[PDB]
């Protein structure tokens, strides 16, 4: 297939980029470099199954972009995706991940785009819901502006397969981590404690560190992107994760453990738009795509520490 | 109270400044005339309690605004109304709808607002619902961009909600008609029929004239959102309409009955993204606020004639 993947200098979008090629099909990676790296793609440089563009999803020609290069499927990962910084500013939050998104399905129906995949965000969207781990029928309730736009951005998407019949489907992750996940990036604790304990470089947990996430390694949520490309699932969110939940002091132990060395953080105050509690229930993904997360948090951290010391 | 109604040239907007007005209230209008017209706001030029502020939601400096005037309430009614331009520019729409009440709710989280009243769109927001009449507990189902950033607009401000303790409750009207409606839009059966049929000049019904809308007028409507002002009814919907369906054809019957000539509209192709039924449960709003439509159609289309036939 032709395929075409927004934030594909970003940590999954690159890590999608390379399951694509190595699954044989042709792939244009679009990314602004928002957070995004050159180094993350930077090996595909002789492949001539790749083509990458440079352009803002906010404010690029995409219309041409996608009428240039006909992706049957579109993965959308562009976003803006620090919680944190979506509180500090609403609007650019959701120029890239709501506009951002309207502008690339309205491009999407006019070119003959079959399916976009769109990235939502299972561990923010549904607030403090009665029940963990969470499905999909649990009603969304967001806490964050990043959250909201994520909401906003499927519900756009069911608008268009509803006009249009361009059809969608929702990958919802938990929290992602693994290599090429961005060690001084304002997200991503797993690279964080990762950074900061192998430099030996102090380390802080928020709250009394109670919090719970859902750590899914990026290789299983790349692969729910490919299963959920196909015509299946459509008009549906997968929520993307392992089902167990570790807390904030929990990781720290476990980063630590695999670094070697103290296992002493720092306590700083609750971050203003983070939730307390997050785990997804993933039987909707097992029965429908058949998907399984293959990576336990023990052997996914030692990839990833791996990871952050041959660098 | 002070009170700031964005959209305050328009139909409903001016409608709701007279009303809040007449209650003793101090109202700022907000518009920047994109559909609303000067002359909604005409009488109100020697009137002691009215200032207009002429201003972008999109793009104007809100805070400023909100700082120097420092309204308890803001009746957010500055919207994209047209479903058919909504399918023809969602970006446009998009921009108005959600990044323009992002922006209002940013501002008024910082300037000590107490409540913004959204106006959601309980005709559109459903989609094709379960059931008729339908509830405020059915699933959102958007089938046009114009639905789809109603909804994401509730969200948004149930999330500020969430960040901030800016309160927010949303009245989703049915097809709200009356007095001051452009009748020289696509939007609008009632206005355009009126002044059509008055003028003698061509009206059409769009497919066979079989859909059906919940008509209620604008001065039940601006009624539900004075009640909502007050404390109650934070985070909720509130369906605002008759729950009775009235099809195009019957109501082009009413009009030409009322006006006095042929009733004899032009049958032109079904519109992209129209619904094609929509009927509103409106017992949630009769329970919690007190809120009934006192007007019937038949009333409503005769004071809607006269205000067109001296204008
Ligand atoms: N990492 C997680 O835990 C996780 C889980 C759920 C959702 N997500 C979603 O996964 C996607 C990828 O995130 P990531 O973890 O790889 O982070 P990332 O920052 O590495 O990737 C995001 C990419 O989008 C690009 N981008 C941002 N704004 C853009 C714009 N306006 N135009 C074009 N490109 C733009 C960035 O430059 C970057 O390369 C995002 O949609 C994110 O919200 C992440
Ligand atoms: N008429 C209906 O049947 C109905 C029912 C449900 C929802 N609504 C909502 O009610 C509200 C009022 O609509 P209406 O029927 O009075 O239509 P209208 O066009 O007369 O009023 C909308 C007003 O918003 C103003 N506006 C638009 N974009 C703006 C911007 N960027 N900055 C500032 N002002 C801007 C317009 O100039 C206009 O005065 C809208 O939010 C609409 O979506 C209407
Ligand atoms: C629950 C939730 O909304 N999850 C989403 C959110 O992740 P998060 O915003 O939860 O990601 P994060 O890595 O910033 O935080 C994860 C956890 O680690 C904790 N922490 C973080 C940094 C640090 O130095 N120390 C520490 O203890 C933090 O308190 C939290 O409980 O955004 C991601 C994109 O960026 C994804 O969309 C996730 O699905
Ligand atoms: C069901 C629905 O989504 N309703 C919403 C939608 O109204 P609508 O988009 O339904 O409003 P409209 O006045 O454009 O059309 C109402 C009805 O009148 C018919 N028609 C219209 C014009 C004409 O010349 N002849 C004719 O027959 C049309 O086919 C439709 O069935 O948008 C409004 C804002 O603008 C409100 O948000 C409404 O809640």
């Amino acid at each position: 297939m032709r395929a075409l993947v927004t934030g594909a200098a970003g940590f999954i979008g690159s890590t999608l980029v390379d399951r694509l090629l190595a699954d044989g099909h042709s792939v244009v990676g679009l990314d602004n470099f928002a957070t995004g790296r050159a180094t993350n793609l930077e090996h595909l440089a002789d492949n001539s199954a790749h083509v990458f563009v440079e352009a803002d999803i906010v404010t690029a020609d995409l219309h041409a972009i996608l009428e240039q290069h006909r992706p049957e499927v579109v993965f959308h990962l562009a976003a803006q995706i620090d919680v944190r910084r979506s509180v500090a500013d609403p609007q650019f939050d959701a120029a890239v991940n709501v506009i951002g998104t309207v502008r690339l399905a309205e491009a999407a129906r006019q070119t003959g785009v079959r399916k976009i995949v769109h990235t939502s965000s299972g561990g923010s969207i549904y607030g403090t819901p009665p029940e963990y781990p969470t499905p999909e029928t649990a009603p969304t309730d967001p806490a964050s502006p990043y959250a909201a736009g994520k909401v906003a951005g499927e519900i756009y998407l069911n608008t268009f397969r509803h006009l249009y019949g361009l059809d969608c489907s929702h990958i919802a992750p938990a929290n992602v981590y693994g290599p090429r996940q961005d060690p001084h990036g304002e997200a991503g604790v797993v690279a964080i404690f990762a950074q900061a304990l192998l430099s030996g470089k102090p380390t802080r947990v928020f709250g009394d560190g109670t919090n719970t996430r859902d750590y899914v390694f990026v290789d299983d949520v790349v692969d729910a992107f490919v299963r959920v490309s196909a015509d299946v699932g459509g008009g549906l969110r997968f929520n993307i994760g392992t089902g167990k939940e570790t807390s904030d002091r929990q990781l720290h132990s476990a980063v630590a453990a695999a670094v070697g060395g103290p296992d002493d953080p720092e306590f700083h105050p609750p971050r203003l738009g983070d939730l307390k509690r997050s785990c997804l229930d993933i039987g909707l993904a097992e029965r429908v795509l058949g998907w399984r997360p293959q990576i336990e948090l023990a052997d996914g951290v030692r990839r990833t520490v791996e990871y952050f010391r041959h660098k």
